[PDB]
């Protein structure tokens, strides 16, 4: 399992969970360097838990799938809640079985679904170690619209970092402060399952993406990213969807 505490964190803190969160997902081989994530891995070894405790103390446990780092669902004190999605029924077959009640959550855990949930896109909601906190605080108690912006803001600073370390320093340069995400950040997220695809099938081209993958950069400027020496590929992403998944 992987734990994060707010109580007392900081960048450094940060840094050390989103370490292990990425070292804790297992992976046989790398491609360029970044490891590639399982096809697949059965029963109850394909999700992982994350013990996360809010500023107070409190925690909750969110069950990711170790092959694509989806967050399936998770456990407040006595009550489990999961998305509406088979992925998550099926992982409500593994873990937290033993809470007294279990809820299904009104909506899948796609960014589509949460935001119409929300209200609102994620581009306009803070993310941050302030608002993780907040977040973990707002699931600890059910309320589905509430829910849904908690959740937004758990998988950008929880998977989404893990990802790319671009977006775990966005994390890290809002240890006090929230902001929402920049649009770089945005377009990283959208852009996860295309960058894995495409560093993966350059394997056998020579390097070269078969099709170009089209970021918004730290300017605000869109770009093409066209082969594995872009500096997406070579110092920001850190694990890679496998294709099998794609
Ligand atoms: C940890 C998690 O659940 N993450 C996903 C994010 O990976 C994905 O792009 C988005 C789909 O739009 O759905 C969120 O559920
Ligand atoms: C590969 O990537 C860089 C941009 O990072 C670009 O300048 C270069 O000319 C590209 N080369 C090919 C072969 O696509």
């Amino acid at each position: 399992d992987v734990s994060f505490r707010l109580s007392g964190a900081d960048p450094s803190s940060y840094g050390m969970f989103i370490k292990d969160l990425r070292n804790a997902l297992p992976h046989t081989e790398k491609v360029y360097n970044i490891p590639l994530l399982l096809p697949s891995v059965s029963g109850a070894g394909r999700y992982l838990l994350m013990h996360l405790f809010n500023y107070d103390g409190n925690t909750i446990t969110v069950a990711v799938d170790v092959t694509n780092v989806y967050i399936m669902g998770y456990l407040a004190l006595t009550t489990s809640y999961f998305f509406n999605e088979p992925a998550a029924d099926l992982a409500s077959q593994y873990v937290f079985r033993s809470a007294r009640r279990k809820i299904t959550l009104p909506y899948s855990g796609n960014y589509e679904r949460l935001q119409i949930a929300a209200g609102k896109p994620r581009e306009k909601i803070p993310i941050g170690l302030p608002a993780l906190d907040t977040a973990i605080s707002t699931l600890l108690h059910y309320d589905s619209t509430a829910a849904a912006g908690a959740l937004l803001v758990l998988i950008q600073t929880t998977a989404e970092a893990a990802r790319f370390k671009y977006i775990e320093q966005q994390i890290q340069e809002r240890a006090y402060r929230d902001e929402v995400p920049s649009s770089a950040t945005i377009s990283l997220e959208n852009s996860w399952s295309g960058l894995s695809k495409q560093i993966q099938l350059a394997q056998g081209n020579n390097g070269v993406f078969r099709t170009p993958t089209v970021l918004v950069d730290s300017k605000g400027n869109r770009v093409q990213i066209t082969n594995v020496t872009s500096n997406v590929v070579t110092s920001n992403i850190q694990l890679l969807l496998n294709t099998k998944n794609i």
